[PDB]
């Protein structure tokens, strides 16, 4: 598709990688790897192409793991949004899509808003929403 993209963190030089419904980590960026492909399927949901499941969290808490859930427009736990300067996080909360703290391989929700909570569409200087609908 054209809506498809890789989620990139400039500081680590790595892209998000869907390993399984309960596991979403990072890997060296490869535009040909299905597991690294995602796409917005609505104004607030991003779906992993390889799994046809939407990025989400069990609850809106600090250090909650970001994994894959059956896409559901009504779930308030799989809704994301773009903050300022590529900072990305859960819609309506000050918790960010984060990677890099504590040797934790899975994507986590984190309170910090530094370089590790900022993501861009691989191949651009744009935030994730540039590939979205809103």
């Amino acid at each position: 598709d054209a809506r498809q993209f890789l989620i990139y963190n400039e500081d680590h030089k790595r892209c998000v990688d869907a390993l399984s419904a309960i596991s979403v980590q990072t890997a060296t960026c490869n535009p040909e790897a299905e597991s690294q492909k995602f796409r917005w399927v609505s104004d607030s949901q991003i779906m992993s192409v390889a799994f046809k499941l939407c990025l989400g969290v069990p609850s809106k808490t600090d250090w909650a793991s970001v994994t894959l859930y059956a896409c559901d427009s009504k779930s308030e736990y799989q809704k994301w949004e773009c903050k300022n300067d590529t900072l990305f996080g859960i819609k309506g909360t000050e918790l960010y899509f984060n990677y890099g703290n504590r040797q934790e391989k899975n994507i986590k929700l984190y309170k910090g808003s530094g370089l590790w909570s900022r993501w861009k569409v691989y191949g651009t200087t744009d935030d994730l929403c540039s590939r979205g609908y809103e």
